[PDB]
């Protein structure tokens, strides 16, 4: 094929977010399973936004009426994907929410961690997404909002992330978090383990969750 050109935007994480990610990555914590509760909670919050917006404006559901969460483990590429049909993020929402803007709870949470707090407290500080780095070496976030095109955010930490127009499968609307799992965190690809953690932490979220299991 003739050589194609793709635009990429590399951003530096806000300093405190980068410090938080280094803490999460380089420190042992028990109870790493709470990452899934945090991502399902973000999906539920996003699904609430489209549900309520759609009450006044039904055309907001022209990108899909079904409000749900899908969990997709893939043992072949060692990824766990959390997909929702929530509001999604415009390019600006994506850059603003995933690393460039100082998060209100980062400073207090790092101090709490430095005082020996359990990593499970992360969600209360509004930085729950970053718990993905307890189990993932890289995270890819695909997002599609009704007012913009589909974007792909990615980071392997190291203080930077990239944003580009997504060349993968278009989604109608919502967000997909792809966790590229660490070699010692493959239990999160096992359906029994996923069911255990969803029953423990994510029973009352407000939307149906479907677990897709690859046939053996
Ligand atoms: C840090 C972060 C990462 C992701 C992938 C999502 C949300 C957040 C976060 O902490 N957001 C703060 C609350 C405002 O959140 C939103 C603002 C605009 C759009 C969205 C969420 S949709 C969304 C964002 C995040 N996760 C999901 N599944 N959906
Ligand atoms: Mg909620």
């Amino acid at each position: 094929q003739p050589m194609e050109e793709e635009e990429v935007e590399t951003f530096a994480f806000q300093a405190e977010i980068a410090q938080l990610m280094s803490l999460i990555i380089n420190t042992f914590y028990s109870n790493k399973e709470i990452f899934l509760r945090e991502l399902i909670s973000n999906s539920s919050d996003a699904l609430d936004k489209i549900r309520y917006e759609s009450l006044t404006d039904p055309s907001k559901l022209d990108s899909g009426k079904e409000l749900h969460i899908n969990l997709i483990p893939n043992k072949q590429d060692r990824t766990l994907t959390i997909v929702d049909t929530g509001i999604g993020m415009t390019k600006a929402d994506l850059i603003n929410n995933l690393g460039t803007i100082a998060k209100s709870g980062t400073k207090a949470f790092m101090e709490a961690l430095q005082a020996g707090a359990d990593i499970s407290m992360i969600g209360q500080f509004g930085v729950g997404f970053y718990s993905a780095y307890l189990v993932a070496e890289k995270v890819t976030v695909i997002t599609k909002h009704n007012d913009d095109e589909q974007y792909a955010w990615e980071s392997s930490a190291g203080g930077s992330f990239t944003v580009r127009t997504d060349t993968g499968e278009p989604m109608g609307r919502g967000t997909k978090v792809i966790l590229h799992l660490k070699e010692d965190q493959t239990e999160y690809l096992e359906e029994r383990r996923i069911k255990e953690i969803v029953k423990k932490h994510s029973q009352f979220i407000g939307y149906p969750i479907t677990l897709f299991v690859e046939k053996e």
